């Protein structure tokens, strides 16, 4: 679930 880190990242920075 790598793409999951990219979608959770948008919520961060």
């Amino acid at each position: 679930g790598l793409f999951d880190i990219v979608k959770s990242l948008v919520s961060d920075f």
